[PDB]
């Protein structure tokens, strides 16, 4: 009975360390099949795509379009979906994702501002109904997630985005998060430990309630 768990937040929100834990508790719940995946990314299209979307001046000084940001997040999901993601659950591992769906709502709806109806047509388009069964949104304020990110490295060219456009993110992930049961709002301004308590509790119940 394979599900299809996805993780999200903004960067710098703390998603591999989620990862971890979501890990340990499946694992001490008997779950250890599972492989892992991180959008945009996972195949060798998809990391191209990847690195078009991401890469600072990745075509010289042209801009991306905000609608051919979107298409080229969903180029990159489906491709990732239909040849890796789809074949792992019908074989029967599980499969965890770094980013998912959520992130093109959030980020293209929210951040960018394209129109949620349009979002969803795409979305339904391209993905029909398939659908992650758990998302785990680790919420974590603008300020901070970008302070991690720049304690990281160099910013990707999203990430160089002003703290209104992660705002307005930030935001569009708890108003969809508040319209799907399946995804679960984390508050991650906690401590860690608060934080991987959260985590193992809410994952432990759904599983259990599997
Ligand atoms: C799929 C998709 C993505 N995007 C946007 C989202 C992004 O802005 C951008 C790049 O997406 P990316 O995820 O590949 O980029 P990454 O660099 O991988 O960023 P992540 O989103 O994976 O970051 P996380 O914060 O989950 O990663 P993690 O490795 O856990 O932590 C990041 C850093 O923060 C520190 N950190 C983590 N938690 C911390 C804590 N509690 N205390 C202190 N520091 C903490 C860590 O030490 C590490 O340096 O693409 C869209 O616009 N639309 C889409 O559809």
């Amino acid at each position: 009975r394979s599900k299809y768990i996805v993780i999200e937040g903004l960067e710098g929100a703390g998603k591999t360390t989620a990862r971890n834990v979501v890990v340990e508790t499946l694992e001490q719940l008997g779950i250890r099949d599972m492989v892992f995946t991180r959008e945009p990314g996972g195949t060798q299209l998809a990391e191209k795509l990847r690195s078009l979307l991401l890469d600072i001046k990745s075509v010289g000084d042209e801009v991306i379009t905000d609608k051919a940001e979107v298409l080229m997040f969903y180029a990159a999901r489906v491709q990732l979906v239909e040849t890796v993601i789809k074949p792992a659950l019908a074989n029967g591992t599980w499969v965890i994702g770094d980013r998912h769906d959520l992130s093109t709502q959030a980020y293209q709806g929210g951040g960018r501002g394209i129109d949620q109806h349009m979002l969803a047509t795409l979305r339904d388009a391209v993905l029909g109904d398939f659908r992650p069964d758990l998302t785990l949104y680790l919420d974590v304020t603008p300020e901070v997630g970008l302070k991690r990110a720049r304690a990281r490295g160099e910013l990707d060219r999203i990430e160089q985005e002003s703290f209104d456009f992660f705002n307005r993110t930030r935001a569009r992930y708890l108003e969809l998060a508040a319209q799907d049961k399946s995804i679960h709002t984390i508050d991650a301004t906690q401590p860690l430990e608060a934080v991987m308590d959260a985590i193992r509790t809410t994952v432990t119940h759904w599983v259990k309630e599997l």
